């Protein structure tokens, strides 16, 4: 992958994020990089839509940059 760009994307979309809460979903988010899917992921994600938003979002984000790496 690239680790480079993925921090720096990631960061991008953090910065969004004016609570240290949703912003740790994010980067919770854009660590999922195993067999479950961001939307199968989520789902056990319980504290709120900003968080879930976030999650989501950075998710998404981190397997495009994986997948074009
Ligand atoms: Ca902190
Ligand atoms: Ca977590
Ligand atoms: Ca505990
Ligand atoms: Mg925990």
């Amino acid at each position: 992958a690239n680790l480079h760009l993925l921090r720096q994307k990631i960061e991008e979309q953090a910065a969004k994020y004016k609570h240290s809460v949703p912003k740790k979903c994010c980067y919770d988010g854009a660590r999922v990089n195993f067999y479950e899917t961001c939307e199968e992921r989520v789902a056990r994600v319980t504290i709120g839509p900003l968080c879930i938003r976030a999650f989501n979002e950075c998710c998404t984000i981190a397997n495009k940059i994986r997948k074009e790496s």
